[PDB]
Formats: C-alpha cells, sequence, structure tokens
C-alpha cells in the first residue's frame, strides 16, 4: 500500500528543497493524480499540489511538483519559515473496481 | 470478494426463470452498474444486461434485469433452448481508491 | 432500429402525427430524441432535437414529445413543402464493452 | 462484434505462453482498457489483468499484459498447472451512441 | 453553415472511391466527432463511421475515415454493388453554449 | 438571445434584495447551470453563484440562488456596502450542436 | 474554505465518542463523499471512513460514519480529520483590459 | 486568484491591438477553454472568443485568439470605434475538488 518518501529532508532559508515519493504503476506511474499535502504539527493538512503539478488557489508558484515513471517530486524554492512542516504525498490508486458473481447454471427442460 | 448467486436454476421451454445476485452497499446496493453475462460451455461470455436493466443491441426484451437494495435479478421469459447456459452477474465495486505516503519532515535551517 | 410507420398522411391545413418506438436504451432512457425532415435526394434537416426543442428558423407548427418508449412528431397547419420523409433518431446507451472469443491454454 | 484470439495455445511447465487479442481502433487500438479474465471449467472468471497491464491484488507478476496497435497480449511466464484454463480478453468499446428510425413518407392530400 | 461535399463520385466494382467533406474550425477542424452515414434511395440512413475513423459493429473495415485540418474523408475500397448510395458526413458543431443576462444595477442605501 | 433581468434593484444596509433572471426551456428551464456574477464599476466580474445554488469558496451564505421553471433568482441578505454592484446571471444554452453535409451520390461501375 | 470540527472531544475507555464535521451544500450537503482520517502525532494519516459510512479493509465496525444535511459524524487517542469532495465553478477570471482606440 | 492582464492597451483606427492574459497550468496552460468577453461601459458582456480561438456566430474574423504555454492572447485587427471597451479573458480552472476539516483531538480517559 504505502508510497515511499524519505523521512527527513532539509534546506536553508531562501534555498530549495526537493522531496520524492515513489509508488508503482497502480498509482504514481499509472495516473496523473498525485497530490502533496503540507501539515504543521497538530494542525490540519492543506493541499499544496494536486494532479501532479497543479496548485490550488492561494498557493504560490515556489511550490511545484512533477513526476517521472513511478517517482513523483515536490520542490519548494525560496524556502521560508512557514515551510517547516510535514509533507505527505498521495495518489489515486487503481483497482479493477469489479466484483464477480459465483454463477448460475440455468437448464431448460 | 464475490456476489452470491444460486448455482442452479431451471425453467421449461416457453416459461420464465429468474435468478438473483446478492452483494453489498459497496456494489449492488451502492451503484447502478450491475451486469449479467450469458455463457455457453467452452464459449466466450456475452453481455446481456448492463447498467442494471439496459440491454445491448440485438439482445431481445425477454431478458430483463432489476434490483432492490443489495439484490439484483435477471429474468428470462419465453425461455428457449439457446438460453440454457451459465449466467454470471457482475458489478462496479467501490474502494476509497487512494494510497498515502509515509511522510517527510522538512526542516528549515 | 426505431420503429416508425412507413406511410402517413394529412390534408393541407390539417395535422399529421407520426410515432417512433424504441426501448429503455434510447427513447425511454434519455431526452435526446431528434427528428429530421428530408426531401427526395436532398440532405436531411434537423427539425426537432432533445425531444421537443426546435432549431432556429423551424416554425412552431412542428412539435415533438414522448411518453415511455414512444416519441411523436406532430406537424399542424400542414403545407405542401411538408411532404417528405421524416426520420427520428435518439441517443443510444451502450455497455461499451467487446468480448474476445477465448483461448484454451494447455500446460504440457 | 468480437475480439479475435487463437482458440488453442500451449506451453510447458516453467516456460512462457503468450496469447494475442486483436480488435480495432474502436476498442484495443482506441483506448487503454483491455482486460484479461482467467476461467477454469465450470468456474467463474477471475480478472487477472485490467487497464492493459495492471494486475489486481493477489495476482502475481508472472501474469502480464501489453498492447501494440490493435493487438493486445497476455503473457504467462513460469507456467504452472493451475494456469491451465480458458483465457478471455475484453475491452472498452467506443460507440456512436445513436440509433436511427426506419422513416415515414408523409403525403399531403 | 453546411459541410461541403462533391455531389457526385464514382468507382468500379472491386476498386476504391474516396469522398471529401470540408467544414471549419468550429466542426471538422475543431473536434474528433465527424460521422458518415450511408443512405439508399427512400431508405433510412445507416451510420458507417463515427468519431472520424471508428466503425460501428457489423460495418466492415473496407469503409474507413480520416481527416486533416478542416477536411474529412471517407474511403470505400473493394467497392461492391450495395455501396451505391448517397453518403452524408456530419460533425459536432461548436457554440459557446451560453446566454447572458442583461444585468441588474443593485443599489444599497 | 438574452436572459431578462430588471435593470435596477435596491435594498438598504442589513436588509435583503432579490433579483430575477428569466430565460427559456433552452437554458434556465432546461438545465441546472445558471450562474450569477457580481461586478463593480470598471472591475472584472466575480462568480458568486454557479450551478443554480452553489457558492464558490470564500463567498458567504448570505448570497443564495434558486430557480423555478424558467426564472432563476439571486438573493442577497444582510446587505453590505461592497454589495452595491451590477449583477449578471448566465446559463448553459442548448443547441443540437450538429452540422450536416450536402451529400455525395456514389455510383459504382 | 474548511469544514468545521470541534477541536477537542473526550470519551472513556470502553465508551463512545462522536465528532461532527459541518460544511456546506458544495461538499458535505452536496455529495456522498465524506471521509474521516485518523492520525497519530507525527505519523501518516490512515483512512478509517470513506464515502460517508464505508470502512476500508481491516478497519473495525466500531468506527462508523453518517451525515444529515451539512453535518457529517464519526490507540484511538489521535487527531481525526474529516474531508469531502468539493464542487467547483471551475472558472478563473482575468483582471480586465480597457482598450482605447487612437 | 486571477488571470493577469495589462489594464490598458491602445491601437489606432484600422490597426491592430493585442492583449495578453497570463495564468497557470491549472487554467490557461492546462486546458483549451479560454474565453474573451467584450464589455462596453454599463453594458452586459458579450462573448467574442471561446475555446481559445473559436468565434461565436456574428462575431467577425478580425477578432482572434490564441495561446502559448500559460499566456493567451486576443488580437483585434482592422480596429474600429465600436472596439473601444473593456476586455476580460476567462478560463476553465481545474480543482483538487477537496475540502479539509479543521481537526478534532480525541483524548481517552
Amino acid at each position: 500500500s504505502a508510497l515511499t518518501q524519505p523521512p527527513s529532508a532539509s534546506g536553508s532559508l531562501g534555498q530549495s528543497v526537493t522531496i520524492s515519493c515513489t509508488g508503482t504503476s497502480s498509482d504514481v506511474g499509472g495516473y496523473n493524480y498525485v497530490s502533496w499535502e503540507q501539515q504543521h504539527a497538530g494542525k490540519a493538512p492543506k493541499v499544496i499540489i494536486y494532479e501532479v503539478n497543479k496548485r490550488p488557489s492561494g498557493v504560490p508558484d515556489r511550490f511545484s511538483g512533477s513526476k517521472s515513471g513511478n517517482t513523483a517530486s515536490l520542490t519548494v524554492s525560496g524556502l521560508q519559515a512557514e515551510d517547516e512542516a510535514d509533507y505527505y504525498c498521495s495518489s489515486y490508486e487503481g483497482s479493477d473496481n469489479a466484483v464477480e458473481g459465483t454463477g448460475t447454471k440455468v437448464t431448460v427442460l
């Protein structure tokens, strides 16, 4: 199930940090529906990237995302104090989304 | 993982047979995407009902389908020889369709 | 195919009504029935779409409706230019699926 | 109407078998929604591949699928005894979504 | 405004004929929803191509379609007797599909 | 082809104003896609209602919309200074969205 | 903007707790796509309810969810966040340009 | 959150003016659904371009639109007196379609 991220990363004020998020062909490699959430300690998460590289309203362009193959990336440039937080990526996950019946043999007499 | 059907059913030529297909709120009770396939021995299945009660082109009106709650039904009236076969129901199955990352603590130095 | 009577008639000034029977997959399933009017060896012209809506420049004496699996066109104040073939059409639903003939795999 | 598959195929224990599934631009050549089902005699089919090359949970990686143009392929490697079965491919089919009336000649008297 | 077609075309039994259908960026050049209907004299039309190059069930592959820019084409090869008919192309036509209100000046006291 | 609105309306601070928007079965009476935009003099419009009665983020619940038959309504309660503006309704408009070719008579041999 | 939840709630071992989640017709009142996530401190969230009242595999039945109007309701010491599908006008407007001629 | 346009632009009678409209990958760079409205002082807006470069009926070809990357453009050539007006661009905006709760800390006694 889970998408692999490094547990720690760092950068300096004004600089850039990049964090990665590895999954499989069922999610990150399969679809363009990767998101990144930013969460301060004991606060609710905020979406900062959806659909791989698209920013919600009021999220600045210094946050950006991309992917290649099964690895997605978030990059934060012009790093600021408010950017210290946990960052979780998420993705659409595939499933055949189908359940099959056991079958009924109909005989005609 | 499966929709419950009786394994046997019968009817006579010219008569009706009805066969049931029980699932849950995740599939039959949750959506209007139940299908029925008809399959002759060592032959490929053919869809006879989709979206609960809709017939593909070239499937006659004596085949019909419905559902209530978690149980869907196929009815075959004016039963004919070609109707002796196995009959499998299927349905869309729900799933949260989402996978979560392990998280990265970003520190700003 | 949607069932229509092949012939119908009316007198000048009068009305004619023609029917169009389908199934729950089309006429009984959706509100997307159209009627086209076509003169011999001429291109069809849409006269009704979405069951009862007229395109621009089509007069109100053409009108349409449906009930259950049967849709209807009515032409009132019948005129000479109204002699033509009239075809109904409808959105058709689809399972959107095609099945293969199968292969028996043997393990030797 | 139907997707073309060879009716027989074979392989030896431990080896590979590959089976093909030819359609048109309306299905296999048009979309990435080709599935393969595996079915044992008088048993219900099980989905083994969906969306061309994606495996449901609990289906091993030795089953794999692909396509090129109008032909899709299932490959089974490390062939085992339980793999003797019928295998059916299926695909999303596009549709003009339109049905035409037979016409009425209106005469004005 | 109508789509331009030559009023006549011809071919010999066994040979090919190709017929063109010119529109604008609002229809043929704007979308992939061009159709071709075949119609015998005083008979109802039958769809033979939809969505530019896709064939309905039971329509053979010797009918084919394509487009480039604002011109779409139907090609019939292996010409047969039953292929003598009128052939009409059609397309989705764009429109902003929006109607505007005249506006209300709201004053607050 | 315009939706009818009264050109003027008024209310006092703290009070309510309601403004109407009449169309036809082709738009307001035909679909649930009516919008209302608010526009200050020589400023760009802002959407305040879409899909008849749904508010975008950051638009308060004192703006509300509804419709009955061919008439849609916007209501502003707890009227405030910033609410003095022009208000335009808009709607999805239907059209058969289809264009027909002139036809080609194909002769064989 | 955000769905309203009480910031604290309390229950005793063996007992029940219920927590609420108020939104609008654009989300909780508009659709059946409300979720609840459970999150331990500095750990990743886990979905415990989706589509209002449906439990993922391996989540026990003692967790349950429901909604009425705009209000949805739902180691166990943790933070619990609800979320929902949000509808959208799906449109953005330009600031405008006054065009002058000559 | 808004699309950037210059507030003023000018041209001479008979000449051309071009005005730009910069957004992001969520709208102008993401989709082909950019529109331009023309609005005279205290009059209702009129759509002059939709779907990037398509003109509604009765709008002449001297109005034209295009885009490259995140910038869309309207060009008016053969400039006339009636063309003095405000001009607003708009675009489909993508959306994560998700709203997050503020969170509840549950404590157990």
